[PDB]
């Protein structure tokens, strides 16, 4: 199931154009470092805080999740 | 900030139409409760799981935002 870690105001994540369903949706970066997204359009970025979408397969591709929730 | 409560395969949330960003956002039943859409167009739905996008502004509109996550 889904990873739902909370990052805040000014803490990274990654966005994966890639595995992405939404502009919107990003994973915490344990969850990224755990995946394969070897040529994937990825990025880090500072939303202004967010729940990680991995394991939640309607905001994100099932291939892009981490080891931890498939 | 945001709230992040997971849900699982079978559990139920909150979609609301008025304040979602995108269809694919949810918010659990305790911050929907404890916030205002009385005119909205929400729904109980049943994703396989996700995590409460209340506290996100990319994701939900603050008038959105239970009590809690103001
Ligand atoms: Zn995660
Ligand atoms: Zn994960
Ligand atoms: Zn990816
Ligand atoms: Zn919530
Ligand atoms: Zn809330
Ligand atoms: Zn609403």
């Amino acid at each position: 199931g889904v990873c739902g870690s909370v990052w805040g105001q000014n803490d990274i994540a990654y966005r994966c154009r890639t595995c992405e369903n939404d502009p919107t949706c990003a994973i915490c970066v344990p969850c990224f470092q755990n995946g394969d997204h070897n040529s994937h359009d990825y990025s880090i970025i500072y939303t202004g805080g967010g729940c990680c979408d991995c394991g939640d397969e309607t905001a994100w591709k099932p291939d892009g999740f981490c080891s931890n929730h498939k």
